[PDB]
């Protein structure tokens, strides 16, 4: 987990190389929100990974939302936080279970 202010993928903060990877993309959730969320997809059945701390995430299922489920899973992320703010981490950790 890495919670720090350097990415654990700076090769994955290119915008450009985290849509290279979503390409083609069988999965319910939209991948313009996957990737703006921090995700790159690894290439194995629905896994993505965000660039930043790092924190995989998979099994999506429809409805989902790439940014509270990046919330919920792996709060401490310092690019989630930098885009989404602690109010809405928080209020995310309020109203979901793990
Ligand atoms: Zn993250």
């Amino acid at each position: 987990a890495d919670s720090h202010m350097l990415p654990r993928n700076p090769s994955m903060a290119d915008y450009e190389a985290r849509i290279f990877t979503f390409g083609t993309w069988i999965y319910s959730v939209n991948k313009e929100q996957l990737a703006r969320a921090g995700f790159y997809a690894l290439g194995e059945g629905d896994k993505v990974k965000c660039f930043h701390c790092g924190g995989g995430l998979t099994d999506w299922k429809p409805s989902e939302d790439p940014w509270e489920q990046h919330a919920k899973w792996y709060p401490g992320c310092k690019y989630l936080l930098e885009q989404k703010g602690q109010e809405y981490i928080n209020n995310i950790h309020l109203t979901h279970s793990l």
